[PDB]
């Protein structure tokens, strides 16, 4: 009877059960055809399938493939019937309401779960690290946001969006590897430069000092062993690579970076509460990773904030499954029982009983 947490993410599935310290099970969130492959059937079973990504940008878009995530999640990975678990799932900062609806339309009619609840991903993350005022910095695969918290709750009115993360990080690195000669194309191909990315890169103090440095020393030179045993080396690919996030104009989008995003949606909120935001900004999510990322923005911030407001980024080291993390001690507490959406409850009302319930 243990409650289950499940994380959708763009890239990765975490999920589990609340009270345990980690997801139990972590797998891509991909659905594969040459009758159908989900997670990791589909990863290693490379290239004579096609994928389709079920969850853009944060956003659940094929629910029949979410579908599959979720049976998979599980009866595969998990190994439980649905009917006895009270489920929590998580969902993006601004996901539509009509979207949330579905979720919970899903979970009480496809798999007929005895209680559910929807919690918006960076409002756990920022649980996750013993706080209930901040503001989140929260990156992944497909998208990041900057959402700013209140005594438990996001302020939506302030909340930030930047269609650009981890794969398009990827994906950069991949372009850059390829004009310089190499070949990586299919998605074994992409399964390497991603381990590049995550091994090698990271995020300069100082671009420009950087570039110099880079420009005159092999010092910032790091090599990477291929599957086949050849070798790649990589300089200021390094950072360069990361640097996007504060650059958006690297790849072509015309955004303000991850720094200016932080600051605007602190500026939107309230001036009573910003020296509360300034000194508690926590990152989550794989994509703030890099080293160097936190102190980089500490500088930023800084650059941009009022003088002497006490600056603070929070990089916890469990970052990578600080929502899941978020959801696994929300869902234990005594005082969140009173909180799931029971079955009852959804066929007194319906489906939008949801909106009084979540967030
Ligand atoms: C009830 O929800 C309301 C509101 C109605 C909902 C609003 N929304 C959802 C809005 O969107 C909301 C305002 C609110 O109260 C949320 C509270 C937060 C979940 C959170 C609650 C507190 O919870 C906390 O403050 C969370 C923190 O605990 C401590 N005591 O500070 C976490 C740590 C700092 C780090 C981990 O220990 C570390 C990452 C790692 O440690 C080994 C770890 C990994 O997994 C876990 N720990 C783990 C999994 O389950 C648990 N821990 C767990 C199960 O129950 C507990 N912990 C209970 C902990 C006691 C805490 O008090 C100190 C707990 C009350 O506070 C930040
Ligand atoms: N050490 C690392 N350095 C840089 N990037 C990393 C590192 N580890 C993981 N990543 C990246 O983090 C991403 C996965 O993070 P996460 O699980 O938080 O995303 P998600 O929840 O699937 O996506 P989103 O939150 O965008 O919907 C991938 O792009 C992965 O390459
Ligand atoms: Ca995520």
């Amino acid at each position: 009877t243990t409650a289950l947490v499940c994380d959708n993410g763009s890239g990765l599935v975490k999920a589990g059960f609340a009270g345990d310290d980690a997801p139990r099970a972590v797998f891509p969130s991909i659905v594969g055809r040459p009758d159908s492959y989900v997670g990791d059937e589909a990863q290693s079973k490379r290239g004579i399938l096609t994928l389709k990504y079920p969850i853009e940008h944060g956003i659940i878009t094929n629910w029949d493939d979410m579908e599959k995530i979720w049976h998979h999640t599980f009866y595969n990975e998990l190994r439980v019937a649905p009917e006895e678990h009270p489920t929590l799932l998580t969902e993006a900062p601004l996901n539509p309401k009509a979207n949330r609806e579905k979720m919970t339309q899903i979970m009480f009619e496809t798999f007929n779960v005895p209680a559910m609840y929807v919690a918006i991903q960076a409002v756990l993350s920022l649980y996750a690290s013993g706080r209930t005022t901040g503001i989140v910095l929260d990156s992944g695969d497909g998208v990041t946001h900057n959402v700013p918290i209140y005594e438990g709750y996001a302020l939506p009115h302030a909340i930030m969006r930047l269609d650009l993360a981890g794969r398009d990080l990827t994906d950069y690195l991949m372009k850059i590897l390829t004009e310089r000669g190499y070949s990586f194309v299919t998605t074994a191909e992409r399964e390497i430069v991603r381990d590049i990315k995550e091994k090698l890169c990271y995020v300069a103090l100082d671009f420009e000092n950087e570039m110099a440095t880079a420009a005159s020393s092999s010092s910032l030179e790091k090599s990477y062993e291929l599957p086949d045993g050849q070798v790649i080396t990589i300089g200021n690919e390094r950072f360069r690579c990361p640097e996007t996030l504060f650059q958006p104009s690297f790849i072509g989008m015309e955004s303000a970076g991850i720094h200016e995003t932080t600051y605007n949606s602190i500026m939107k909120c309230d001036i009573d509460i910003r020296k509360d935001l300034y000194a508690n900004n926590v990152m989550s999510g794989g994509t703030t990773m890099y080293p160097g990322i936190a102190d980089r923005m500490q500088k930023e911030i800084t650059a941009l904030a009022p003088s002497t407001m006490k600056i603070k980024i929070i990089a916890p080291p469990e970052r990578k499954y600080s929502v899941w993390i978020g959801g696994s001690i929300l869902a234990s507490l005594s005082t969140f029982q009173q909180m799931w959406i029971t079955k009852q409850e959804y066929d007194e009302a319906g489906p939008s009983i949801v909106h009084r319930k979540c967030f």
